[PDB]
């Protein structure tokens, strides 16, 4: 177990193993809040219902994680004993298992808010049965803070390719960044909700009063980040322009978002990859066209996140005057020397003229999916003529009777509407699904794989520009703001005051506009939702910035699947998969209930 230096080592991964796996999609708890609806039954699903309470907690990071933190322990006692074991290894594991405590509290103070603060070795199962309790939110984020700033100074700034996937202080910045920045947002900065959030003794849990000085020390620590991430290497992704085994998609500012974190020849802009393989049930065979049973069709953006996405000017739909929202459902003819649908087929209005995110991560009425086969079957199949590039993208219809919709099969329509395998709104996930993925009558894992990104510099991006209109004081808004204008530029976009300039309302200067619940936010906040679709951020962000009533306690909409014509597919139907959100009691994960009869000095989160 700890025999010689190469068992401390699988020690060490166990370690690593009892982080949640974030890109293993049957298992996450966070796959998505409101971004896609697919007919899988997930674990994330349960969440998404609001099916939990302290008896039904679906799953506990709570008690996972407090077995994480145990073993880090555990090897932190046993290391220096290892037969044979350098002083070189006995600092790294450790460093690397003191990041781990401290992340697995990260972990849980986004979860549940208040945590207890796992100190030393604990003997007994639970954090209840060591007679534990909660600290204040304030005093956990500072404990986690200083480990997180520690275990920095004991790290590499990269690692090689064997530890890929290891700790770095560029990844333990990184984290205490992020950690920074949620404490500022207003689910934990002085919200009102939390006055009487108080442990049994009467001691006050969450902060009280509202602090700007909060969103400061977000935006200081994030620029400590965004500077040991560039000093390490690290930059936003740009496509190659040249050739490669790859050559779907060929739009340039589509191929650069596409492959922003799946391109193996430059993941720099990946800071802390997820690099345990998602396998066959991960994103890629859940989102691609139709063929049975490794080609599932079935992970579909909802309207609520279509409605999102900008328009081509870099701005939202219902602030740009050349997109007429009212027209959003008209059916429109595609025209001559359109990239990105085919010409003289039909498609909704509100699928034209958009973004480049857009047409680089969702699927849609006479859009190319950029994917493969390894056999001209279902929605590959010659009948339906789809075929492009050469195999390497093909034209995808969403009406019953077409290639993606409800009612094909091997090449041919079938009478009965499929109960699983579809897309419930009309459309399909891109994101994180390489070009290179073979549909196939198997269920092997995806063709390509790649790691997951758990934090890629784009999101420090986002964070620096959140944090400084956050503050909105001492020349911060210009400096974040000028970071948010980069993710931007990536994305084919101009800068915002030149964006909005145009606007309905216009915006020309940020001086007045920010703060938390000003306008500036808002654009940070809408940049955020759209650049980081997908990535396990919405679940998280819409309950820091206490939206969850808004979005999380509204049923999905799509397109009406069953239509047998354009005309009868433009009409937005209610999905109705349960989706519910008590507020403010499931902002907060549930105490699993045997914790709190167990240690009398142990609270539940409020309302449960």
């Amino acid at each position: 177990a700890f025999a010689n230096p190469r068992a401390a080592l699988r020690y060490l991964y166990s370690c690593y193993g009892y982080l949640p796996q974030s890109n293993m999609v049957q298992s996450c708890m966070d796959f998505t809040g409101d971004e896609t609806i697919s007919p899988f039954a997930e674990s994330y699903v349960k969440f998404a219902e609001g099916s939990y309470d302290s008896s039904n907690t679906i799953i506990s990071y709570w008690n996972t994680l407090f077995q994480g933190i145990r073993q880090c322990y555990l090897l932190k006692e046993n290391i220096h004993s290892v037969p044979k074991i350098s002083q070189e290894e006995v600092d790294l594991y450790t460093a690397e298992a003191d990041f781990l405590i401290a992340y697995f509290h990260l972990l849980l103070i986004k979860c549940y808010g208040p945590t207890i603060l796992v100190k030393e070795l604990p003997a007994l199962d639970t954090p209840a049965e060591n007679m534990l309790g909660r600290r204040p939110y304030d005093e956990c984020i500072d404990w986690v803070a200083d480990l997180l700033d520690d275990a920095a100074t004991r790290l590499p700034a990269t690692r090689n390719s064997s530890d890929y996937g290891r700790a770095t202080s560029v990844i333990a910045k990184s984290l205490k960044a992020r950690m920074l920045l949620y404490a500022a947002s207003p689910l934990f900065n002085g919200n009102p909700d939390y006055t009487d959030f108080k442990n049994p003794d009467g001691e006050q849990l969450m902060s009280t009063t509202y602090s700007e000085e909060k969103y400061k020390r977000a935006a200081d620590a994030t620029w400590d980040a965004i500077q040991a991430a560039s000093g390490a290497g690290h930059e936003l992704y740009i496509a190659s322009t040249t050739s490669n085994a790859y050559p779907e998609p060929t739009n340039l500012t589509e191929r650069t978002l596409r492959m922003t974190f799946m391109d193996s020849e430059n993941y720099k802009e990946v800071i802390f990859p997820e690099t345990r393989k998602a396998g066959a049930y991960g994103i890629q065979r859940k989102s691609i066209p139709f063929f049975p049973r490794g080609s599932w069709n079935g992970i579909a953006p909802t309207i609520t996140m279509l409605d999102r996405f900008y328009t081509v000017n870099g701005l939202p739909i219902d602030e740009d005057p050349e997109f007429n929202t009212n027209n959003k459902l008209d059916i429109v003819t595609i025209p001559e020397g359109t990239t990105y649908a085919e010409p003289g087929k039909r498609t909704l209005y509100m699928n034209m003229n958009r973004e480049p995110r857009f047409y680089a991560w969702v699927a849609f009425e006479n859009g190319y999916y950029e994917c493969r086969t390894d056999d001209k079957r279902y929605a590959y199949h010659k009948f339906w003529g789809a075929e492009r590039s050469e195999g390497d993208k093909w034209l995808t219809g969403f009406l019953a009777t077409e290639n993606c919709g409800v009612r094909a099969d091997d090449g041919k329509i079938v009478t009965a509407a499929r109960s699983q395998n579809y897309s419930k709104t009309g459309y399909l996930n891109k994101k994180g699904v390489h070009p290179g993925i073979q549909a196939t009558v198997g269920t092997p894992g995806p063709t390509v794989e790649y790691p997951w990104p758990v934090i890629r510099l784009a999101e420090l991006y986002l964070n620096y520009a959140e944090a400084c209109v956050g503050y909105g004081k001492e020349g911060y808004p210009e400096k974040g703001m000028a970071y948010l204008d980069k993710v931007r530029e990536r994305a084919g976009l101009k800068p915002v005051l030149e964006s909005w300039a145009n606007a309905k309302v216009p915006l020309t200067s940020y001086d007045g506009q920010c703060g938390p619940d000003g306008r500036v936010m808002k654009i940070v906040r809408q940049e955020r939702m759209i650049e980081l679709y997908q990535e396990n951020h919405n679940f998280w962000d819409i309950r820091r910035w206490k939206m969850g009533e808004t979005y999380f306690n509204v049923k999905a909409r799509g397109l009406n699947i069953l239509a047998e014509t354009m005309e009868d597919f433009a009409k937005i139907v209610e999905i109705q998969d349960k989706r519910t959100f008590d507020a403010p009691r499931q902002y907060l994960m549930p105490i699993p209930a045997g914790e709190v009869s167990k240690n009398p000095n142990m609270v539940q989160n409020p309302g449960y």
